[PDB]
């Protein structure tokens, strides 16, 4: 099929592309980066997630593929003497697909703009307190004070969610995650503490009470939005495909990547 | 249908149980404690998990309900002021069933004794120190040493997997939860720390390294089990049915119960 | 002596102002903001910070009070009903003082600038990842990368220290508490994660990798240094003064502002 | 002077202390385990605190020694190959002393005994549920119900403290750490959470609500008392009393054990 290779930018990640381009070109493999159907990041995670956000909108078509030039990722989880493997079995095709959970983010304006997280989507104070009435599924849960709240995918649950305290969930799990940011707790405020955890149609909204701007990030895209009226979470239609060519189950991937490997 | 009613054994409770049976005296109902098909609990969550236990064996045939003499609870969730239109709405019959899933705990000896929890199940050590090897899905996953874990249902993790840092889930997730119970983490012993979220199928292992004899604990039962070979932990395939007869949603239950009501 | 107070800005606190001045006027009493002997902070702790920093270089000839026209403060911690008294008790003087520790921050650039800090002082990145070499006294401890870090004075342990897993530390103790904020931890990446609670003339020296860029907070005063060589921590010599009239131990205002008042 | 050797009882320990009596008969040394003047423990940190309990009648009369036959302890803290260069320093004298704080722990029934500890004293419940009523300096703090609790000294507050989230104090610090074990919070139950650092002087007492027997430990003696109405915690006036021959800073033995050596 038609294919495309992002790569770190330094000098492994680039002469491994080329290598995997010049193996590609001995079998009917089209170099596309407009329409691809296999996405392969070389790098790291971070790679891997600037590869998912640039072709968000073909999610449904594409299968993407990790090469780590360092360290284990989570998503870029093969290593780079696999991959003239990699190019072959690729190549024949006939592969199956893996499938993760994605996060869906609404933000409401006084005007709407919807964004996908393959990690998770955080929300933080622009410069003074951070205040918000948490509401779950139209019941007010909350009023949550501190330094803001970490909604989380499956896969994302090893990232960020988890230096939050939040529980790590096996990527099968049709949820999302969220978790507290230094939240102020005393006879006058309070909070859950517990991290919670949502099924697939559970709608977690955010909602200001003084302060309408907020430092919202969505993976590593982090933006100031102003006039906020509304944040809304809830686990996306959208799923993202994985190509797999070897058995690597997620907690072997946390085996190696936090107790030793 | 058939039904019983179990009391936490306090005037209030006993007094209430028995003004509701002479309510079901008004229909055909009959009482019956040996295969019922409506168990009413007066009382707490305690009182409830005794009533769950009493009839675990017949637990596709019992929907349960549960009333709270005293504060609120998750399972005893209806208030002794709406007994009278529980009578009634019971005796008409017509009402839904909610199920929540249960964790199956096997104990293997060197013999099998398996059992049903509607909380958690935890392993701690008898007297001496607790060191444990982590098999998820025959993978080896860590070498744990500190007080025990705790393997939590769904509604299982608003009670004790609350107090050990773990995830609150909503009770339609068929997952079990895996929390730590003070765990020593140095250059030489190494744990995940995070709590665990398992799906429906995988099967956690805990298998001895030195001590055999564990004291393990079932919801509220609690047992030394001695010469111990194998601790297997998986969501299991029976659920629990409860008779609902007004809208509650679960996090509307966590608000009122830790945010205030 | 010389006195003047600070007020919240609202109508009761500002109108309870003019009230003590009034009542001051009944004695040789002297208002003076220039060089005063009494500072009374009528507000919250909010107020009462921005009274230590007002005057924090005549710290050893001023005795601090706190005055909380709302909830109880931890250095606000007198009630409004209770200024008449307070007023006559401080214009006889002979009143006992209380003295609290103070967390000296110092600032190198490539130049120097010291701050001194009633709560706390934290350290976090302007944008992009936050690594930092923490050296405590001259002993390189570790490589922390995650969201910053908090260096707090045992008064300060309630506040903001608190939100982090900090302990709360009596004011007697002569010592310094640094927390971790969102710290990755992972087979390549280690922190000790527990909070480390220094005692005087130890020296936590912060110091950049990569990125020199970080925003600096000194109690609610929160500043972008550019181009930082080092952040020095360590307990202050100067201390603040507080007068005492009534006995109100730390542990119950711990108990007051936390557990139920 | 006088001095006798424990070891760990494996060969390696037991051979080490033949060949360091050896090397002490080539010097006016007396091997003498009644009234010795200098206390070298061979093995782990459970060797030395074995050594320290066996000898806390004459605390002021005897300076430690730590000799690592395995992982490095925080008391057993010297090399083997040290050990040569350790009976010599210890044959001359003329070394320096280190002291670190004891905590005393007083348990009244209904008669009184009194315990000292090097690591930590916890409470814990016979069986059924954990409630206490938490005392400071005479005030009623809180209502404690949940695992139980624990009392760290400094140099304990690596040990066990560490693992129930409690911060790392240095030595120096003459105080007390006390630190939850899955406590219980919701509307109606109520606890700091933080764990707490308490000065010389201040007494923290434990008292019981319901069940009066409670499974007490002192370092690793574990006895469950009976019909006990009080548990009476607070800094000792004794110290232990280490002879150093080598500067070896306890930030320094904290990185070594827990970040990497
Ligand atoms: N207001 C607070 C400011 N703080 C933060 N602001 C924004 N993001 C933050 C913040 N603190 C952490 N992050 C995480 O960084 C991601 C950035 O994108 C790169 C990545 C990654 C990654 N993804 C995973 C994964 N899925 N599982 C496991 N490790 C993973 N990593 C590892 O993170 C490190 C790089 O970050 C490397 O070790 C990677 O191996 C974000 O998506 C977020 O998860
Ligand atoms: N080795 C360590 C020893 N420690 C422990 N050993 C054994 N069990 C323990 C231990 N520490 C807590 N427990 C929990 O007690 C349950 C006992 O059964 C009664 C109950 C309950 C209950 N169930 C829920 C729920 N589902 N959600 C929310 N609150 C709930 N509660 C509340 O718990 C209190 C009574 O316990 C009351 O406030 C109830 O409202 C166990 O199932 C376990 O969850
Ligand atoms: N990069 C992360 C961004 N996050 C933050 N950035 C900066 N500061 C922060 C942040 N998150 C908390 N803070 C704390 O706010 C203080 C601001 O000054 C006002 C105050 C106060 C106060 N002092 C105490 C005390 N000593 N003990 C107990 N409660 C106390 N409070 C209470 O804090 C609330 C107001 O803040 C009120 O309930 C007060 O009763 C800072 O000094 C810091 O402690
Ligand atoms: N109801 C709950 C049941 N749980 C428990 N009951 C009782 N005790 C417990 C419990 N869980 C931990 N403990 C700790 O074990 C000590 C036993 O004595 C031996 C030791 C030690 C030691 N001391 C230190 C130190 N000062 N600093 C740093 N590491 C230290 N260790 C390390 O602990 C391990 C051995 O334990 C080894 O790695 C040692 O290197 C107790 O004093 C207590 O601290």
């Amino acid at each position: 099929m038609k294919y495309m290779i992002t790569s770190k930018g330094d000098e492994k990640s680039d002469l491994l592309r080329l290598n995997m381009i010049a193996g590609f070109g001995e079998y009917d493999m089209e170099y596309d980066d407009v329409e691809p159907e296999i996405v392969i990041s070389i790098g790291g995670d971070g790679t891997f997630l600037s590869a998912f956000h640039q072709y968000e909108e073909r999610l449904d078509e594409i299968a993407f593929i990790g090469i780590h030039t360092g360290h284990l990722g989570f998503y870029a989880d093969w290593r780079p003497a696999e991959a003239d493997k990699l190019v072959k079995l690729l190549a024949k095709g006939e592969y199956q697909k893996v499938s993760y959970p994605l996060l869906k983010t609404t933000v409401k304006y006084g005007k709407e703009a919807t964004y996908l997280a393959l990690n998770e989507s955080t929300v933080k104070s622009s410069g003074g307190p951070f205040v918000v009435d948490v509401v779950i599924n139209d019941i007010h849960f909350e009023r949550f004070r501190g330094d803001g709240l970490c909604m989380s995918t499956p896969s994302g649950t090893t990232a960020y969610n988890k230096s939050l305290g939040g529980a790590l969930m096996h990527p099968s799990i049709e949820a999302m995650q969220l978790t507290e940011m230094a939240s102020i707790n005393n006879r006058v405020y309070r909070t859950i503490g517990s991290p919670l955890v949502f099924p697939k149609h559970h709608v977690v909204s955010l909602q200001p009470v003084n302060d309408k701007d907020f430092q919202i990030s969505v993976d590593h895209l982090s933006i100031l939005h102003r006039d906020v009226q509304e944040i809304r979470y809830e686990v996306s239609a959208k799923k993202i495909h994985f190509a797999r060519f070897r058995s690597f189950p997620f907690w072997r991937r946390v085996h190696d990547s936090f107790i030793e490997d």
